[PDB]
């Protein structure tokens, strides 16, 4: 069959890795502009990286089985985090099983107590750190602090939170996060050398696990003296059992807890800031009025129904904030067998990617790509892929957006915000999970 257009390689060894790095969006919009096609092949460090940059072919991307499009190979730099035997660090059936297990800690009945819990936290942080009529803050830093706090309140029990504060967790995670080298996807050999990083990525892991056991020991003491059949993310997973017959190990239960925190953490905190920044912006005044009238009606303490049902615009602010500036720029799969996309064939051994950033800016599907409109809809289907799609579709959106939409209803119901910048902050494209620049996120919270 035919092959997509190969993009001209100026620098032999590297490819367009440095170009890609400087202006991912720019570089990419350029690659699709100069070949009359949204299905091109850039060369990263010598590995063919075919980007499916046309929304009308997204399913082509997400629907294939792991057998045809498999992410274990491409996302293997992540293994140290999860530990061995968890997710992509384990056979697909096992990951699936573990996915099944996480999904069931986040069902609709689970959110019953999640709402007040989340709103409980956002009120402790708007009280201790926001006790003046006006003040200057770092919104990206703050949302982040609130998102890690809201997250843990929902997932972890009262006891585990004393033992493991929100501060001492953002640390343990971070220590693991920095020990990651995403470039290992194209420099695979990189995952075999003993980097000083991989060691630390594990020295931190062990410490969270030495706390889990010291917590699991106290819960079996409590139930016995005075019953504490306390249920949380940890209590639920610790009671899980594999179809194969065996229980789930402390090593794995701990591993999974990390897998979620990585996904959940920045991404949720960023989707908050972007949204808040967009909303507090004068140019979106009609989008502030729309928001405050949606929450205008609510009681002092929202419940599951208010947030899950009665906040369709807030979510539209979130979904669009992600659309305009998606925290995850590149979804990737390893091509197990030649597959078909557009009218071109994608060879085996080839690396297929589906960039949300690029697709989120297709003109046929998103006119005025840089205009933040919580009122807009995709003019091509499957066009919005902020939460991935198909086989590996995100199973935490409702929990992340649940967090995001709760802070908003809490924040804009008790404050006003301004930007110490004429314009919105620049998307700081240097980090693994992308949000706006941290320095350009100084804001002013005003009491009503
Ligand atoms: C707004 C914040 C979030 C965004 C933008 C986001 C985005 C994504 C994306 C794009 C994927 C697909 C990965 C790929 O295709 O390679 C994904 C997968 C996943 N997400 Fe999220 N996510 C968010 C929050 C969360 C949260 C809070 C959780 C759990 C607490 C979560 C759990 C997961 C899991 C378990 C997967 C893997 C599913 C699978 O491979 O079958 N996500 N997410
Ligand atoms: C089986 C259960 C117990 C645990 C599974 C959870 C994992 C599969 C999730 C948790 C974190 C996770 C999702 C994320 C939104 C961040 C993630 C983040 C880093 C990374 C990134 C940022 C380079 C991006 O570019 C592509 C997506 C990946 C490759 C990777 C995809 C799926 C995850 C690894």
């Amino acid at each position: 069959g035919k092959l997509p257009p190969v993009y001209p390689v100026t620098v032999p060894i590297l490819g367009h890795i440095i170009q890609f790095g400087k202006s991912p969006l720019g570089f990419m919009q350029e690659c699709k502009r100069q070949l009359k096609s949204g299905i091109f092949t850039i060369n990263i460090v010598g590995k063919r990286v075919t980007i499916v940059g046309d929304p009308h072919e997204h399913s082509r991307f997400f629907l294939p089985r792991n057998e045809v499009l498999s992410p274990r190979e491409v996302y293997s730099f992540m293994v140290p985090v999860f530990g061995e035997g968890v997710a992509y660090a384990a056979p697909y059936p096992r990951m699936r099983e573990q996915l099944n297990f996480l999904a069931e800690e986040l069902t609709i009945a689970k959110f019953q107590n999640f709402v007040p819990a989340i709103q409980h936290e956002v009120r402790k942080f708007m009280a201790a750190n926001w006790d003046k009529d006006e003040g200057e803050i770092n919104l990206l830093e703050d949302c982040s602090t609130m998102i890690i706090n809201t997250a843990c309140q929902c997932l972890f029990g009262e006891d585990l939170r004393k033992r493991l504060d929100a501060r001492r967790f953002a640390q343990l995670l971070a220590k693991m996060e920095s020990s990651l080298i995403p470039a290992a996807v194209f420099l695979p050999i990189l995952l075999k050398l003993p980097l000083p990083q991989s060691a630390r990525c594990h020295e931190a892991r062990t410490e969270l696990q030495k706390i889990l056991s010291e917590i699991i020991i106290a819960r079996k003491e409590e139930e016995v003296n005075k019953d504490s059949s306390t249920s949380d993310l940890l209590s639920g997973l610790l009671s899980a059992v594999y179809r194969d017959g065996t229980p789930m190990s402390l090593h794995e239960v701990c591993g999974m807890i990390v897998a979620a925190m990585f996904a959940g953490q920045h991404t949720s905190s960023i989707t908050t800031t972007w949204s808040m920044l967009h909303l507090m912006h004068p140019a979106n005044v009609k989008h502030l009025e729309a928001l405050r009238k949606e929450i205008e009606e609510f009681p002092a303490q929202l419940n599951y129904n208010n947030v899950m049902d009665e906040m369709p615009f807030a979510e539209r602010c979130a979904r669009e904030s992600i659309r305009r500036d998606p925290p995850l720029l590149m979804l990737m799969r390893k091509v197990m067998a030649d597959v078909k996309v557009g009218s071109y064939v994608v060879p085996k051994g080839d690396i297929i990617a589906c960039s949300p950033l690029l697709s989120h800016h297709d003109e046929e599907a998103f006119p005025e790509p840089r205009r933040w409109d919580p009122e807009r809809d995709e003019k091509v289907e499957g066009a919005f892929i902020g939460f991935g799609a198909g086989v590996h579709k995100c199973i935490g959106q409702k929990f992340g957006l649940l967090q995001v939409k709760t802070i908003l209803a809490t924040a804009f119901r008790s404050y006003d915000f301004q930007l110490l910048r004429d314009e919105v902050p620049d998307p700081d494209y240097h980090t693994m999970v992308v949000g706006p620049t941290a320095s350009q996120c100084r804001v002013k919270y005003i009491r009503r």
